[PDB]
């Protein structure tokens, strides 16, 4: 219950995320630095839009806007979605959720580095937000859970408090 995007972002380690600034643009990096996804709004003067790309360039997800939805890739097809987000903080109901128990609820605080995303059908926490351009927190994503997944929670948390 751990994969939403691609199985292939589900580590056997926990892996602590952070964002680095230079705005919807930044990148999300591991606790060494090390680039995991790079942030941006793909078309000038549109706001609507960002797209998460891994290290390679290659578009992983895109988030389009008190409502989101994020789709496979560089697409924004209703065929490619993946999740809708809903503005205690945020609801997240899966593309083939057509009701509404939601399949992860993130609670907490952005402004207090306190926020905890859970796993809908069980409670149980996938990613927990830590107080320490690097912003002043990082996000431990534990094993098997999905960390495209909680990165593009991250950008729309962002993106709530700009």
């Amino acid at each position: 219950g751990g994969v939403v995007v691609d199985p292939k972002y589900c580590a056997p380690y926990p892996i602590d995320m952070a964002i680095v600034r230079k705005d919807g643009n930044f990148v999300i990096t591991d606790v060494n630095g090390n680039l995991l996804f790079k942030v941006k709004e793909p078309v000038f003067g549109l706001h609507d839009k960002r797209v998460l790309l891994d290290g390679s360039g290659t578009p992983v997800v895109t988030l389009r806007e008190d409502r989101w939805q994020v789709f496979r890739g560089g697409s924004t097809d209703q065929r490619d979605l993946l999740y809708t987000v809903k503005r205690t903080k945020l609801d997240v109901f899966l593309g083939h959720n057509k009701d509404k128990r939601c399949d992860f609820r993130v609670k907490g605080s952005w402004l207090e580095r306190s926020c905890v995303v859970y796993a809908g059908e069980s409670d149980a926490i996938v990613a927990q937000m830590h107080r320490k351009g690097k912003d002043n927190f990082s996000v431990t994503v534990y094993p098997n859970v999905d960390y495209a997944f909680i990165a593009s929670l991250v950008v729309i948390l962002d993106d709530v408090n700009r």
